[PDB]
């Protein structure tokens, strides 16, 4: 059924998923209690994302032991759009470069952080294609790792090829011609990659992650 | 003149500059120690890293850049572009990589150095996912010049602003010249759009590895890892 979806009712799809925006409540406490609760938002929208639930537990726990870091990065960088220079954790939370060096080390994160905002600004990025990246993030970071072991594999690359239609789809609908609409995919798709570095660098200075079981008992 | 190329002229040029395959230091002793067996892969890195140098200065764009962009870019790339390398030279080795054609191994040989079966066992599965894709030469040249440019274009004025409209201008036109070759070898629109994305996603993967490698070249206390910037460039000049 997920294989089976139009572009339109995809991008509908996860339109609908989209988790909310929440509310902060030392520094790195605000930040903490505010990812643990997009995280518990971010479970359930995974649920949601067509093909998602077509894989076995051990697979999407799998997919969101790898995901969940860069997941919470497109979110904040898609929040902060609108506030160059800033980066807009919570509505009632809004950080600048500056205010990232109350903690060691956080300076050079937060530095990448904005220059990806100022990336999908100068793009122009759209809601519709937002929610088509951070599904394939979701579904891309974890897959490259028996009977079930094959099959899930494809599953999830044939679910792929369909979010890459999509975001064709939504471009040629926009006005893009056919050259355009390949640079452009090119473009939100090499930037995923420099997703997955904020992330390996982020989650190598948070050395505070959620385990194999601690992310099973929230699919349940 | 970069900007001018056309899709064939592009891989020409990045095909004329590929660097060569080279071979592991000769007779070592075997088996390897946790020591021996990174000293000759390490011995073998800074060698492909000098033909490094000179291919990055051939990839259209790049010496139209400062050189403390060329530097920055080689930085943040040059672990993705050895280990791409890597997973090209090891695609019909199935279960082995490929380091040199004197210096093939498997699995089980990773565990020699603590840290290094997981790094591998990422380095295999990416080369069966070459295989399957039945990623063609055009294609992997592609994909090697795209690391160098896109990797570090994202970490650093009129003039910055100038470098990195410049450097996506000829990524763009590299993606041309991805499209064009599928195109040629007769895919249908579609089944372009989808190999241009798998292809590209795999380089999030290749990033990944990247990262992790670097973390475990620093964690065996290897003093010094990594290139530092102050390497590179003097190996730029001239
Ligand atoms: C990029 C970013 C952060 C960020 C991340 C890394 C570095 C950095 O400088 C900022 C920290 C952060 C992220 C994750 C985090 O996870 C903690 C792990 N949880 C505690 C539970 C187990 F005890 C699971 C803590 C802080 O705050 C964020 C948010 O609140 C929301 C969105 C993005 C971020
Ligand atoms: C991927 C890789 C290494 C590798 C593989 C896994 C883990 C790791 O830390 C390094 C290791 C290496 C050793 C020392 C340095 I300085 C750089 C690379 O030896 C290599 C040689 C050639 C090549 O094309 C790739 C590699
Ligand atoms: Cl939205």
């Amino acid at each position: 059924l997920a294989l089976s979806l139009t572009a339109d009712q995809m991008v509908s799809a996860l339109l609908d998923a989209e988790p909310p925006i929440l509310y902060s409540e030392s520094m790195m406490g605000l930040l903490t209690n505010l990812a643990d609760r997009e995280l518990v938002h971010m479970i359930n929208w995974a649920k949601r994302v067509p093909g998602f639930v077509d894989l076995t537990s051990h697979d999407q726990v799998h997919l969101l032991e790898c995901a969940w870091l860069e997941i919470l990065m497109i979110g904040l960088v898609w929040r902060s759009m609108e506030h160059p220079g800033k980066l807009l954790f919570a509505p009632n939370l809004l950080l600048d470069r500056n205010q990232g060096k109350c903690v060691e080390g956080m300076v050079e994160i937060f530095d990448m952080l904005l220059a990806t905002s100022s990336r999908f600004r100068m793009m122009n990025l759209q809601g519709e294609e937002f929610v088509c990246l951070k599904s394939i993030i979701l579904l891309n970071s974890g897959v490259y790792t028996t009977l079930k072991s094959l099959e899930e594999k494809d599953h999830i690359h044939r679910v792929l090829d369909k979010i890459t239609d999509t975001l064709i789809h939504l471009m040629a609908k926009a006005g893009l011609t056919l050259q355009q609409q390949h640079q452009r995919l090119a473009q939100l798709l090499l930037i995923l990659s420099h997703i997955r570095h904020m992330s390996n660098k982020g989650m190598e200075h948070l050395y505070v992650v959620p385990s194999y079981d601690l992310l099973l008992e929230m699919l349940d």
